[PDB]
């Protein structure tokens, strides 16, 4: 019992964290097999950072201006190439700790670990989700870019993040591991104002199925609503509108409980109109919406 | 900026972890140097945690009957040992991923990472605090016993925790790494019901200084109160009392913001006596408790 925001174990990441630097900029790589994952911005001084044209700016750099530094020990860098706002690097040695990886591109709803780096050094491990605007709520200091986020299932790591930038707004933004950054953002220190941070209606359902299954219940109620109804009141709520696909999902749910997903919509309406009149579920005071319905299932069936 | 419940990066403590199986009994152990240590309660069936005498269950155990596997590859048991509530099992092979570490038992308020285990693999990783009344709030389903508690001093792994038992109301006690139970409780399936789960006061004042610190300042008021003042509150809301020891420590986050730690005081009284009014801090509403001065500073000035 218990429910706890839980990040994957950061072992087989802590392995790939890399210090790249620059002329005078040193941020994390990430070391993948005999190639060095990094933002472009790593060739930027913050002067630069104004209106930088990476592929002028690249013109000046050449393999030993990249010093790529695995805890004490230097790699030798044999090529570079820019991919959309990641550099690759390419190294002549395979990283020996590569676990099984992937790269993914999440969609906003999903959840994912940050192992935050500085000088390629792990400092810690926190849970994220990829919020509806296309930004998350990290804990990025200054050295923190090259800190990458990522799923493990089972062997195999799934990266899917990569720091770049801190919003004047103090929120995060950031690429795949193909350099594409997540929303409309840009690696330029520039006005870019983030969206609607809207609740991510599917994942705070699945939360409170992981109340009811760890013994709060009080939020269980008399009512029932249909998919329009229930949305509705999201909208009002700058809740995501809620789809079957969203109802098929929350579906192991729903039949461990016994409680239909449609009457759960009925639970979280009564608790955005009413608000939770000063008690907690989970020991939180307001509805968690960065666990998904797998991050449940996965806690609550203790899955490694 | 923002701020995250962080837990150490993992990787040195998933060098550790192993599976024991004493008969049918399954739980997880910690590989450090030639020693396997685990909870004592390997030996017991549940037939036998009603009334267990540990020292009659394990004469009839031999180094034979613990069966420890690190992965794929078993260890062999050249001696076994029991320590107050844990096992130690001599194997004949050092752990080569041993990390520089210590056992220190912590005190209530102080806070730690777990890396919650079934079977000796890890499933996913989490802060804690040792409650004052010698609980945590874990994340914890069957077979996760055995699982540790850490922090992490640049190289060195702290062991603070090794998990036993789950309490009725669905809280978590352990013991040390010498097998020494936190607080009152007893490895016996029997009523044990906890204290009183007291805020630590010293945590709330820490956090209210990250949230500075990050821009959640709406909650700073034109107040100051004393010691013995705000104590008087703190005994209402059922907070710790807050000792010279405490204002002393929150020093450094008082001389980085230029509030006055009885000014942060009389900040946390007005919010124990108005509540929040419906706004949040660091993305909370309610007073989080599990971060440390030393927690605060630490993800505040990017320490790894
Ligand atoms: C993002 C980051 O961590 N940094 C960074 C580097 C370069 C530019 C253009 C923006 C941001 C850190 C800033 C200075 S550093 O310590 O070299 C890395
Ligand atoms: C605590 C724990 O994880 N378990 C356990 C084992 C033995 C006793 C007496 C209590 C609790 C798990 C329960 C069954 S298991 O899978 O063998 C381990």
């Amino acid at each position: 019992s218990g429910f706890r925001k839980m990040a994957f174990p950061s072992g087989k990441v802590e392995g790939c964290m890399v210090q790249v630097t620059c002329g005078t900029t040193t941020l994390n790589g990430l070391w993948l097999d005999d190639v060095v994952y990094c933002p472009r911005h790593v060739i930027c001084t913050s002067e630069d950072m104004l209106n930088p044209n990476y592929e002028d700016l690249l013109i000046r750099k050449s393999n030993h201006n990249f010093l790529v530094q695995a805890g004490n020990v230097q790699l030798r860098v044999i090529g570079h190439s820019m991919q959309n706002c990641v550099l690759k690097l390419k190294v002549d040695t395979a990283n020996p700790k590569t676990p099984k990886y992937k790269f993914v591109r999440i969609q906003p709803g999903q959840t994912f670990s940050v192992l935050a780096c500085y000088n390629g050094s792990p400092s810690g491990v926190y849970q994220c989700a990829m919020r509806p605007n296309f930004t998350i709520k990290g804990s990025f200091l200054n050295g923190s870019c090259g800190s990458v986020g990522f799923n493990i299932d089972y062997d195999c790591v799934s990266f899917c993040y990569m720091h770049h930038m801190e919003l004047p707004t103090g929120v995060h933004a950031g690429t795949d591991l193909e350099g594409n950054f997540y929303g409309p953002f840009v690696d330029r220190q520039t006005a870019q104002a983030a969206g609607t941070d809207t609740t991510i209606t599917v994942n705070v359902l699945a939360w409170l199925y992981a109340a009811v299954i760890n013994g709060d219940r009080w939020f269980l109620n008399r009512f029932t609503t249909t998919l329009n109804d229930f949305n509705l009141v999201a909208m009002k709520y700058n809740y995501e509108p809620l789809t079957q696909d969203h109802v098929d999902i929350l579906g192991p749910l729903s039949a461990q409980t016994g409680i239909a997903v449609l009457d759960m919509c009925a639970s979280l309406k009564e608790l955005l109109q009413n608000g939770m009149n000063g008690r907690t579920i989970l020991g939180s005071a307001l509805l968690e919406d960065e666990f998904t319905p797998f991050d449940v299932v996965r806690q609550c069936s203790g899955v490694t």
